[PDB]
């Protein structure tokens, strides 16, 4: 029975009772992160920006079974075209706008990674994506305005793949975390 989250909290023991079991339902879990309202005081905590790029601040570890994170884009930040590990991936926007640039996989054959669609997320909207899928690029677009996103990954992973947009060619990065449960972690 999926009730509206009526707080971060709230969420955060809903979306641990979603993930209690060793599958997903996504449309669910997707169902529930869209209904949450960002409550900017509720989440004011992890919301600890970097002036060079976009941080990762970790949330809630979700028993183990997901990383809950929020990222802080500043203007002009975003991400490289990535994977996700074979992990699934829901970003909620909280604050702001991203823009969400879908790639299909690569073939072997070095060529310009062409650019399958794009979309803009909004305030409040829930994207989903997995390997299966393709890959992404989420980028802050915005000059003047901050944005500030929730991202659910399961399982958890702490390393993924960045692509090379001119050749598809592809390298392990290491994600890192700029704070835990609101605590700075250099
Ligand atoms: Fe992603």
């Amino acid at each position: 029975e999926l009730l509206k989250p009526r707080t971060l909290a709230d969420l955060i023991r809903i979306l641990h009772e979603l993930f209690a079991g060793d599958e997903v339902n996504v449309e669910e879990v997707q169902a529930v992160l869209e209904a949450y309202e960002s409550n900017p005081a509720e989440w004011a905590l992890y919301a600890k920006f970097d002036q060079y790029r976009y941080t990762r601040n970790l949330v809630d570890q979700g028993n183990g079974k997901f990383n809950l994170m929020i990222l802080c884009w500043g203007e002009g930040h975003g991400s490289s075209i990535h994977d996700h590990t074979d992990s699934h991936c829901f970003l909620k926007l909280l604050q702001g706008n991203l823009k969400e640039t879908l790639f299909d996989w690569p073939d072997k054959k070095s060529n310009e990674m062409i650019k399958k669609s794009e979309r803009t997320l909004r305030e409040n909207q829930c994207a989903y994506i997995n390997d299966s899928i393709g890959l992404h690029r989420v980028e802050n677009v915005s000059h003047t305005e901050p944005a500030v996103s929730l991202h659910l990954f399961s399982p958890p992973f702490d390393t993924c793949h960045a692509f090379d947009q001119r050749t598809g060619h592809k390298n392990k990065v290491t994600m890192t975390f700029h704070s835990k449960f609101g605590i700075r972690t250099p």
